[PDB]
RNA sequence: ACGGAAACUUAAAACCGUGUUGCACUGCAACCCGGAAUUCUUGCACGUCG
């Protein structure tokens, strides 16, 4: 390395969730009982023909 | 009344005619517009819930 630097680390671990908000929102996704699908927009428009 | 006295050495005629200060000749040969400079240093997607 270097005379006046050296390297450090830390810990992180979360307990709680993580949010950070970056100006990003999603909406209608499926808010049903047990499946929230995510999918690929992509791919619904192949059966044009 | 002196071998005396009178008389222009005179008239016209172009030193002119033919003739290039001309011909051959690179303003040319050689070179870098070239070397050294951080687009960087301060900065949390968050306050807000009867």
């Amino acid at each position: 390395m270097s005379q006046y630097l050296k390297p450090f680390e830390l810990t992180l671990r979360c307990l709680g969730p993580v949010f950070i908000g970056s100006g990003e929102k999603r909406t209608p996704y499926v808010a049903s009982t047990s499946m929230v699908y995510f999918p690929d927009m992509e791919r619904l428009y192949a059966d044009v023909a």
